[PDB]
């Protein structure tokens, strides 16, 4: 199938990686949020306290 | 080109998610490790460390 068995060897790379992207960019952006939460946690401890 | 076009257009979504993935990876270890930072400084402050 040659040409055709390699596209369709792409494909279900293609797919793969996508799932790995979307894994890490719901990851990713939980950490950001979190990560501004706790930045923000930082400033209002240290106005009311240093 | 049709099936030759479909396949050099798949071929250049790989290569451009492989380098989507390796970004997403670096920017996840980046947020990791200013998140751990930020987790550490709170624990200062409730612990009367300014």
């Amino acid at each position: 199938r040659d040409l055709e068995a390699a596209y369709n060897n792409l494909l279900r790379d293609k797919s793969a990686l996508e799932e790995e992207k979307r894994q890490l960019e719901q990851e990713n952006e939980d950490l950001a949020r979190r990560l501004e939460s706790s930045s923000e946690e930082v400033t209002r401890l240290r106005r009311g306290q240093c």
